[PDB]
């Protein structure tokens, strides 16, 4: 006689990302197969010296939300997505990879409240229903990326306590947090930042790196296994990372790559660091070579820079590529796809791991099974059709 909610937070790259590139068309969104939108990306105005922004640089706005142009016209369309979805929440996600800005942001007192009130003033203008901070990383600064400092985990805190206390009630506060283990561990004080929270967002794929195959495998791969101890992450083992370090499963949401990535491990050497003269001494090496480079090159995948792949283009390119150079697999333990590559030697190359309807609906499966608060997917605008979205509306019963 009663029946679970889950929830369906759809990121959409409205303004642009570093990795997934230029922002993509909100009218092709259908916003009535979600609970949420995160209109990504809002930026954070920063003092940081290896900032190239030149926007962001504007000492009179420092520790303030950047919202671009494009940014400004989509938010204008919203009250057209709440006529066609009543139900719908919207925020604004501020930061993402690549963002600078937080480690300042979050430092002081007069600089928590600067953004804070920047907070406040966004939400009032665009009428959005809260807020959504993606800063990667506290404390690690994804490895040198953006500017960080060890100070970082207690303000981190502080500025969400502050700004709890500051947003109407009613108002949603959300992050995103990273599928590294050290996440939980040295970054974020998941207990600590908990009470302030409606949810929490995990970053539950990007795991195609080092030495390890699939992108956001629910469990580890056996039939293709990853090599490095440091390397080898699925779904699950992050989630199970986050509930040991005391977080309640039914304030998570799991997120979902409507992408995929090849991986690192066909272009570049695998080195486990915790082997003698490590770095000599790789143990995995590349298997593509410039046959195999050159037909990802052709789609417009530069492997030297990049792996990303959105859904729709795998779709496109990939699964329905007129020479049929892809074949489409099943890993039945990993519970996703992926796709090979016949080398010229006539060996099955594997290619990239991406999720499907059918893997979809068993992340929601587990989702239901685990009892987490909903899912979350980066990102809309490469969904195909809205196919991916409609999938897990329907087997979360949205
Ligand atoms: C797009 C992305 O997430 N890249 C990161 C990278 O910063 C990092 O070097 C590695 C762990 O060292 O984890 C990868 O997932």
């Amino acid at each position: 006689a009663h029946a679970a909610s889950y929830l369906s937070v759809g990121y959409f790259n409205g303004g642009g990302d570093v990795t997934a590139g230029p922002g993509g068309d909100i009218n092709k969104l259908d916003v009535t197969q979600i609970t949420h939108l995160n209109y990504s990306f809002g930026l954070i105005y920063n003092d940081e010296k290896q900032e190239t922004n030149p926007a962001l640089k504007d000492p009179s706005r420092l520790h303030q939300i950047y919202l671009s142009p494009k940014v400004m016209a989509d938010l204008q369309l919203l009250p057209v997505l709440r006529k066609q979805n009543p139900e719908l929440k919207v925020l604004l996600s501020v930061g993402g990879w690549g963002a600078r800005g937080f480690s300042g942001a979050a430092a002081t007192a007069e600089s928590r409240a600067v953004f804070i009130r920047s907070v406040q003033q966004v939400i009032k203008q665009y009428h959005l229903d809260g807020i959504d901070l993606d800063w990667e990383y506290p404390v690690n600064g994804a490895w040198g990326l953006v500017e960080s400092q060890p100070a970082d985990r207690a303000n981190f805190t502080l500025l969400l306590a502050e700004l709890h206390k500051a947003l109407d009630k009613g108002k949603l506060l959300t992050i995103a947090v990273g599928a590294n283990v050290k996440s939980p561990q040295e970054w974020v004080d998941v207990k600590g930042i908990a009470p302030y929270l409606d949810y929490i967002n995990l970053m539950t794929y990007d795991m195609a790196y080092g030495t390890q195959y699939f992108n956001s495998n629910l469990y580890d791969s056996k039939q293709w296994p990853t090599v490095a101890a440091a390397d080898r992450y699925s779904a699950n083992f992050v989630v199970d990372n986050y509930l040991a370090a005391g977080l309640k499963p039914a304030q998570l949401n799991l997120g979902i790559g409507f992408y995929g990535r090849v991986p690192k491990r066909a272009t570049e050497p695998g080195i486990d660091w915790d082997k003698a003269d490590a770095a000599k001494n790789p143990v995995t090496q590349p298997y593509f070579t410039a046959r195999e480079t050159a037909v990802f090159k052709a789609m417009g995948l530069d492997l030297t820079k990049d792996s990303y792949f959105k859904y729709n283009d795998i779709v496109s390119k990939l699964l329905n590529d007129p020479q049929r150079r892809f074949t489409a697999h099943w890993d039945s333990d990993a519970q996703v796809p992926y796709l090979t590559m016949k080398s010229a030697e006539g060996k099955p190359l594997f290619a990239i791991s991406y999720e499907n309807p059918r893997s979809v609906a068993l992340k929601a499966d587990y989702i239901k099974s685990k009892g987490l608060g909903g899912a979350m997917f980066w990102e809309y605008g490469a969904d195909d059709n809205n196919r991916l979205a409609h999938q897990l509306a329907e087997s979360l019963g949205i």
